[PDB]
């Protein structure tokens, strides 16, 4: 199949993500509302259950709505059982509606439906060429009270009917009884609590096992990818562990949840990116979005340098997902603001790299506050909006301009107000202008772009009061004006010769996983793929055409590799970097290292025998550790990611900068178990 294909679970970047609060959808079956106190059927008590459902949805998919858009992939809410508590805030009935109060992971949740009603729920979709994204949430449980038991359902959680635990008497400890998170630091928001919600402990390997089996279930049951909650409050290893489970076994773009506040910029979230197997909602494009077009507190000279620092900081930036609202935050349409803010946006984000995704009912123009504000009813079903038909002229040219999908981004003409850039991948180019000045046009000369001589027509048609464009020679355009509150999209399409890698996934697995490789002009017969130096041909490679191919991944060393592939003429690709060959399965284990005192500004690290420790470079040691929840400074703790089984050698290092300070001695050593967790405690060795 080609990499635009409905069964492409591995890359989402031609897609155009429909994200979807279940309950707030439509009611396709009345039968499942929940009754009594937790049930609002005018939907005018936004914390309580409207009656949304899966076959709600099925019907949507059905009657054209998603698919008249052109949108390609549904996220959906929480699937599994939640707690059937009505949890009173202070005067407030509020219910489980969200799906973010799990009680058991490997049920459903019957408001929603049946596995039944699931999975037919994946088989319209996938009939109609819609790829399905659920959320996953495996922080916490349920809002519960150590002393007070009769809370809520005390965040218990059970394994398909069976109770495994409550928050009370957690003798197992399942959870964490560290108190409540105040944000300070990152260490503080991964073991404390959330608000109130019964933080799982990842370290107990009843947890860790039971949530890795859950996983396949939802995988087995034809799930497209997964969308993970609260990942900048779970332990980082932990969640690689996870990955690799996923990967290992059925792999499926996966993308977490890492808020990030307007000009906030956090290296802690780009190595998170760049290193976990996962990648992120792109908080730095929305944010900066929305200053631009919506709030007014940046212009052009700022998206412009998000853009460029972005394309720096992820190493795989087609795979940060973006947008310019959701769940929460402010609905981006202000009820008294110009429209057309909003549909530049959208324009904006559809033609912009990365995974877009569109929050239900912008299309139709919803407003409303933060939560639960922002997550009303769609109040319509309506085709006739601009916003429904901007998506509708945009949303396919990701799947027919690799341009769009896959290219590199280059500003072309810049002012405060306005902004020309340019999607280039192979013989494809696109090219958009937008005028974010709603009452001033601009005078548009020294255009120079990659497209051919010849003239061209706006893509959306002038819909946003777009134009023409005249191309010469050498691509300089000739002088035009931009309306004010202009959007244009010209481009180019045309066979690529060369191959030319446009993606990869997963991005991290271990020997003999297959991936798949997207692009362009790899020729329809059998070539070469090479990891690193190592070559792969024949059998090992399960596919092959033009745009996609899929191999297994060689038994080389645990490592960091460079993909490139060769076509059956020899005629070698662009490089695809970053890619992580496991050294096996994974494992999650604890590391505790104890009195290893430092300096103001000096912390420590982990290193050792196996490419998931760095391989002994200080450049590439894990950490810096943790010293404040778990273990006291000078104790210091980290949770790890580590091959299964595997006798490994281990030391730490005290960095400062780039100043390394190793551990002496001799090297610790240990075996990391077949499957669940452990915990490795040694003293620092001088
Ligand atoms: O001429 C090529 C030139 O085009 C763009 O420069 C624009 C500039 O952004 C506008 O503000 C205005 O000054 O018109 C210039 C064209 O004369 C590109 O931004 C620039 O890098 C490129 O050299
Ligand atoms: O919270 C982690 C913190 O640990 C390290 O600082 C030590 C410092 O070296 C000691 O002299 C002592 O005073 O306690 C500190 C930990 O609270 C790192 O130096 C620091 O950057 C890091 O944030
Ligand atoms: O370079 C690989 C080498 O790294 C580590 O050796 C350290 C040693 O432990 C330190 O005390 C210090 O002398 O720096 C050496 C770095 O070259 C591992 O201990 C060793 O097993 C490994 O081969
Ligand atoms: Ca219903
Ligand atoms: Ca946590």
């Amino acid at each position: 199949a080609p990499d635009t294909s409905v069964s492409n679970k591995q890359n989402f970047s031609t897609d155009v993500i429909y994200q979807i609060f279940t309950d707030r959808f439509s009611d396709g079956n009345p039968a499942n509302n929940p009754t009594g106190a937790a049930f609002d059927g005018t939907c005018t008590n936004l914390r309580l259950y409207c009656g949304g459902d899966w076959q709600g949805i099925i019907n949507k998919i059905n009657d054209g709505y998603l698919t008249g858009m052109g949108v390609t992939a549904i996220w959906i809410s929480q699937p599994v059982e939640n707690i059937y508590s009505i949890i009173n805030y202070s005067g407030v009935n509020n219910t489980a509606y969200h799906g973010y109060w799990a009680r058991d992971f490997k049920k459903t949740n019957p408001a929603y439906g049946t596995i039944a009603d699931f999975q037919n729920l994946i088989a319209a979709a996938h009939a109609k060429n819609i790829k399905v994204i659920i959320d996953f949430a495996p922080n916490h449980t349920s809002p519960a009270s150590s002393d007070q038991p009769s809370f809520a359902e005390n965040g218990r959680l059970y394994d398909n009917g069976t109770l495994l635990g409550g928050y009370t008497n957690d003798t197992q400890n399942l959870f964490h009884h560290n108190g409540g998170t105040d944000f300070s630091t990152t260490e503080n928001g991964i073991y404390k609590n959330l608000w109130d919600l019964a933080d799982l402990n990842h370290n107990n390997s009843t947890v860790d096992v039971y949530l890795k089996d859950a996983i396949k279930m939802w995988l087995d049951l034809g799930i497209d990818g997964i969308r993970m909650d609260a990942v900048k409050h779970m332990p980082f290893g932990w969640q690689k562990s996870f990955m690799a489970a996923v990967n290992n076994y059925k792999p499926v773009f996966t993308f977490g949840e890492w808020f990030l506040g307007v000009n906030e910029v956090s290296p802690e979230n780009h190595k998170f990116a760049n290193e976990s197997g996962m990648s992120l909602l792109d908080f730095r494009f929305a944010q900066k979005v929305r200053q631009v077009f919506r709030d007014n507190t940046d212009n052009m000279y700022g998206l412009k340098a998000m853009l460029e620092g972005s394309a720096a900081d992820y190493a795989q930036v087609d795979d940060q997902v973006t947008f310019i609202d959701n769940h929460d935050m402010e609905r981006f349409h202000a009820s008294n603001a110009n429209r057309r803010k909003l549909e530049q946006a959208l324009a904006f984000t559809l033609t912009s790299r990365g995974v877009p995704a569109i929050y239900y009912g912008t299309e139709q123009y919803m407003s409303g506050g933060t939560d639960p504000d922002n997550r009303a009813r769609i109040p319509s079903f309506s085709t006739s909006t601009t916003a429904y038909q901007v998506i509708q002229k945009l949303a396919p040219l990701r799947k027919c301009n690799p341009a769009i999908a896959y290219g590199s981004t280059q500003e072309r003409w810049i002012n405060n107000d306005v902004l020309i850039y340019e999607r280039k991948f192979g013989s494809n180019v696109a090219v958009v202008a937008v005028n974010r000045n709603l009452n001033a046009p601009a005078s548009i000369s020294g255009l120079v772009t990659s497209l051919p001589q010849g003239s061209y027509n706006d893509v959306l048609g002038g819909l946003l009061n777009g134009n023409t464009l005249s191309v010469g020679s050498g691509g300089a355009a000739s002088n035009f004006t931009l309306a004010a509150g202009g959007t244009a999209v010209w481009q180019y399409t045309a066979a690529t010769a060369t191959p030319t890698i446009g993606h990869v996934g997963p991005m991290m697995a271990k020997p003999g996983v297959t991936i798949t490789i997207d692009g362009r002009g790899f020729g329809s017969s059998k070539g070469t793929v090479y990891f690193g130096t190592t070559a792969v041909s024949g059998a090992d490679i399960t596919s092959w055409e033009d745009t996609q191919i899929k191999v297994k991944i060689p038994a080389v060393a645990g490592g960091n590799y460079n993909i490139k592939v060769a076509n059956a003429a020899g005629t070698a690709s662009n490089v695809y970097d970053n890619f992580e060959v496991l050294s096996g399965d994974q494992v999650s284990v604890r590391f505790v290292v104890n009195n290893a005192t430092t300096a103001l500004g000096q912390n420590v690290y982990l290193t050792g025998s196996v490419s998931e420790l760095g391989n002994w470079d200080p450049a590439k040691a894990i950490g810096p550790m943790y010293n404040q929840v778990v273990y006291q400074y000078p104790n210091w703790y980290y949770d790890v990611s580590v091959p299964a089984g595997k006798t490994i050698e281990f030391k730490f290092l005290k960095k400062q900068g780039s100043t390394v300070t190793w551990e002496g001695g001799s090297n610790h050593t240990f075996t990391a178990p077949s499957s669940g967790t452990a915990t490795i405690n040694v003293n620092w060795q001088p």
